[PDB]
């Protein structure tokens, strides 16, 4: 069948459904992943063919209304989760002119969206196929809807809705330990990385006779140009007998005798001891998977709550950025401490537990 | 568990291996895969870690010896076949510095190499680790192994081996309709496209109004550098009623974009294009022909030189495709026409497409690795 992938504008989106879009490819079915123009070279890179859903990067939709007015930034993680479902819906208003030139050539049997791909349920339900939601993160998919559909009540009541449609299947890779009780029924998913690649150096898959840190702060170029943060933590692992890597994007590495640069989190993650991230959902999962411990330094953003749910388990730790030695006191801890590492075993167990996204392609089969 | 890919020094040689490669990475397994420095962004672009073996290009590999002597170009197709192992075998040989210093610090459990990636046979000999010998092209796979074992007596011999070792494992996609009488056993898998892919523009998916007659040379930058081939089919067709697209790397269509203007030439996704074509004209390329096969599609070929003629002819005697003895302006707009005209050339592409589609899924095969190691 023809299967459209809707990815968003960050490349954390495109390696979040590239799994179960190459089982599908696998599987014999034509499989297209959209994202916005920025985006296409990563789901290329990923060996999807791929298609632009708008030529306007994420920032424009973060900063702007629809009108073009500037929007004020989050002061609160409340108010996360209502900016979020408002800038996600202002992508996915955004996205629905290119989806219809798209589909109405190559149309459609099933439409595939990650978390907050609000465009996917839009596109899906004007084409009247089914639309299934996959979890991007073990966050709740659901997180941002009621200000998402807010923002997208011009196009839902075109399509009579009231709300965002419910998904036809709602598949979710968050392990059993860290699903919240209100959780809805899901087709479970055992996530596995499928981040951007280079060639691989010895460096990047052998550890050294040190404990190794990787710091990361995404792949979010409007966020990851902010140097301060990472340059911040860099300087408070000063005193620690560690080795220090940045992941982080090859222009952003370009501005920072430490090593920057794109590293292929999969591979270097189980040759460290920690990995330190600004509350970045698929870092997160990469660590988790890995059993490696972990150290969250929130930069804002709405995985904030998903990540203190790990921190809870006892998996990770969540610190304040702007607390002087709290970063140096907890990579000592969750390099020292042993039963962080357990519980991030745990986690990777629970994972490894799951249905394979080859299995899954028999759910979205079922579907049509 | 930690699965070693090795492919070879052509994009198609990393494409043929990517659907088992991310299929075994789907399944929570770690995969690296292996190919010469040039062919390492292919391997990347494809989601895969990758490791280079060499930082020779195939030119290094095709036009000299071990000596540094010039190698004398085939002629007949016996000819291709030894040339062939012989040159296989040389990058093969170069490679094994690099695999060697990759392995031992990343030891992988399983060693899967392509049919002419005899590297992997000798560094999972080496590592004794069992050795997944995969068909990339519906030819015989083995086809050019006495000339390959030749080449790698020293490397074999240290190994204490008289000839390349047997895989543990053979996998192979060639439909039954085109398999030879004499084809070992194999565990059989459904062959899937994993091309370069590129921002698609809504032609490439799209058919018009005329029929769509789809030419390329393949994705090797020595082969496909000589236009005249490209350039020469275009002007043979200029009668058909049908549009041109010429399928092509695109640092090559940078030169015919003088040369021949008013024609579309670069890199167009295969598997997107394919479905949208009438007729498929190739150089006697396999992973295009199984494009063409897998898409139900009829295919003109029009071999310059190389090991897949043989495969090929098996294609045309099916009667899913035609092959020209000479390259020819009659030859081509005759095969060309007929291609389009006679229903029968898509009616046996479509047989060939069903016989695929009911191989076992990459997924599946997965577990033929898995047993393996069990
Ligand atoms: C900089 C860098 C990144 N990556 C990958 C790893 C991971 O898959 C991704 C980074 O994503 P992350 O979860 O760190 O955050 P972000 O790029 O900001 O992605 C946003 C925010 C997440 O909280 C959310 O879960 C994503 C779906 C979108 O990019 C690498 O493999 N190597 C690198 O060097
Ligand atoms: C130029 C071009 C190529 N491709 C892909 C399609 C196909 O997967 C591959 C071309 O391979 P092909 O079978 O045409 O031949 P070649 O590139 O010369 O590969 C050699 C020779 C084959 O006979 C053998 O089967 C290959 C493994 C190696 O590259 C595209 O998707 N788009 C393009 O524009
Ligand atoms: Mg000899």
């Amino acid at each position: 069948m023809k299967i459209l992938f809707v990815a968003a504008g960050s490349p954390a989106t495109v390696f979040a459904l590239a799994p179960l879009a190459t089982a599908a490819r696998n599987a014999g079915h034509d499989v297209f992943m959209g994202a916005v123009e920025d985006m296409v070279p990563y789901i290329a890179s990923a060996g999807i063919p791929a298609v632009a859903t708008t030529d306007l990067p994420i920032r424009h939709f973060i900063t702007m209304d629809r009108e073009g007015n500037p929007v004020r930034m989050p002061e609160t993680p409340e108010e996360e989760l209502d900016f979020a479902g408002h800038w996600f819906g202002r992508m996915a208003a955004g996205s629905m002119d290119a989806l219809r030139e798209v589909t109405a050539n190559w149309r459609p049997d099933l439409v595939v969206g990650g978390s907050m791909s609000f465009a996917a349920a839009l596109i899906a339900a004007e084409l009247g196929v089914p639309y299934v939601r996959q979890a991007w993160d073990t966050g709740d998919a659901w997180r941002t809807d009621p200000a998402a559909s807010d923002e997208l009540r011009p196009e839902l009541r075109a399509l009579g809705l009231d709300r965002l449609p419910d998904p036809a299947l709602f598949v979710d890779i968050c392990p059993p330990s860290l699903r919240p009780a209100d959780a809805p029924p899901a087709q479970m998913m055992r996530w596995v990385p499928a981040n951007g690649q280079r060639r691989l150096e010895p460096w990047m898959y052998t550890k050294g006779n040190r404990p190794r840190i990787l710091v990361t702060s995404g792949s979010r170029l409007v966020f990851a140009k902010k140097t301060g943060f990472l340059r911040g933590l860099v300087a408070d692992m000063a005193a620690l007998d560690a080795e220090v890597v940045i992941a982080t994007l090859d222009e952003v590495a370009e501005e920072l005798g430490v090593r920057a640069g794109w590293v292929p989190l999969d591979v270097v993650v189980p040759t460290c001891d920690v990995v330190v991230h600004h509350a970045g959902g698929v870092t997160a999962l990469t660590a988790m998977n890995a059993g490696v411990p972990q150290l969250i330094v929130p930069q804002g953003g709405n995985f904030v709550e998903a990540g203190l749910r790990i921190s809870d388990f006892g998996a990770a730790i969540t610190v304040d950025e702007n607390t002087p030695e709290a970063v140096e006191k907890a990579c000592g801890e969750l390099i020292g401490n042993p039963s962080y590492a357990e519980r991030a075993r745990e986690l990777s167990a629970e994972i490894a537990a799951l249905p394979l996204p080859a299995e899954v392609v028999g759910a979205l089969e079922g579907l049509v």
